[PDB]
């Protein structure tokens, strides 16, 4: 079947990890080692397409798989949290590094904005809309908790790879 190479970064602790373990295995991760770097292959159905995502959860320091995950990624998951106003400062410095080591303007991306359910919001809604429209790419509210948004957002990752 069709296999999706999609990588999820941003700042730490910003519920990479917590995403990625709800859409593989559907269960919110409480405490997940800030360090531990793997990657994760589910199978899924997107607009009746039976296909493999093949997910690398980056984390932190010089690795073989992650350097070749950023080179041959075709999607690229930009993380913020939307109570943490630094974790969304920091994006354009992901985006960035994207751009440089793929070579190139036009990678597919979205940006999602993580922990939609907590009540100490400082990033909003619009401010990250605003931010995705002058990027070109789309902006998903997640919670790695509820489940809010996070098939949404990898699914929509995976229809920008398809227009590339
Ligand atoms: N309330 C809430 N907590 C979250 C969410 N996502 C992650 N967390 C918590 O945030 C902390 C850091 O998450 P983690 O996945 O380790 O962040 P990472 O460093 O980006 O991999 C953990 O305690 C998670 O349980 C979310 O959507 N909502
Ligand atoms: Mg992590």
């Amino acid at each position: 079947m069709t296999e999706y190479k999609l990588v999820v970064v941003g700042a730490g602790g910003v519920g990479k990890s917590a995403l990625t373990i709800q859409l593989i295995q559907n269960h919110f991760v409480d405490e997940y080692d800030p360090t531990i770097e793997d990657s994760y292959r589910k199978q899924v159905v997107i607009d009746g397409e039976t296909c493999l995502l093949d997910i690398l959860d980056t984390a932190g320091e010089e690795s073989a798989m992650r350097d070749q995950y950023m080179r041959t990624g075709e999607g690229f998951l930009c993380v913020f949290a939307i109570n943490n106003t630094k974790s969304f400062e920091d994006i354009h410095h992901y985006r960035e590094q994207i751009k440089r080591v793929k070579d190139s303007e036009d990678v597919p991306m979205v940006l999602v904005g993580n922990k939609c359910d907590l009540p100490s919001r400082t990033v909003d809604t619009k401010q990250a809309q605003d931010l995705a429209r002058s990027y070109g790419i789309p902006f998903i509210e997640t919670s790695a908790k509820t489940r809010q948004g996070v098939d949404d957002a990898f699914y929509t990752l995976v229809r920008e790879i398809r227009k590339h």
